[PDB]
């Protein structure tokens, strides 16, 4: 569902890729997207408040998409924020384990404002937002 006003936290290590993500979402009409880098410079961001989401890409350095879900699902007041895994490459075993360490959803990439949307859909629906 289009809730049009929800912040999201945008945790990619490329730059050409981060700015994609954003676009998508703006293009989506969720106009409050902020963006980080690695695991640890979103932690930090995400601590401050206000963020309802986490789309954090798989292969970050020093603290990488999976282990940053972690520190999300175990960071107490954190813990309840919806995470999507953008995979770089999508396999049954990296699938499981996005799921298994508290993942909402996982896109691969490359993907596009369709792929993305129905992502969310599926979050939102589950959550029960």
């Amino acid at each position: 569902r289009s809730d049009k006003e929800l912040k999201f936290l945008v945790v990619d290590d490329f730059s050409t890729m981060r700015r994609i993500v954003r676009n998508l979402l703006k293009e989506l009409g969720f106009n409050n997207v902020e963006e980080a880098e690695d695991g640890v410079d979103a932690l930090n961001k995400l601590q401050a408040g206000g963020y309802g989401f986490v789309i954090s890409d798989w292969n970050m350095p020093n603290m990488d998409g999976l282990e940053l879900l972690k520190t999300i699902r175990a960071d107490g007041a954190m813990s309840a924020l919806p995470v999507l895994m953008v995979t770089a490459e999508a396999k049954k075993e990296n699938i499981i384990a996005a799921a298994q360490a508290g993942a909402s959803g996982y896109v691969v990439k490359p993907f596009t404002a369709a792929t993305l949307e129905e992502k969310l859909n599926k979050i939102f629906e589950k959550l029960g937002m």
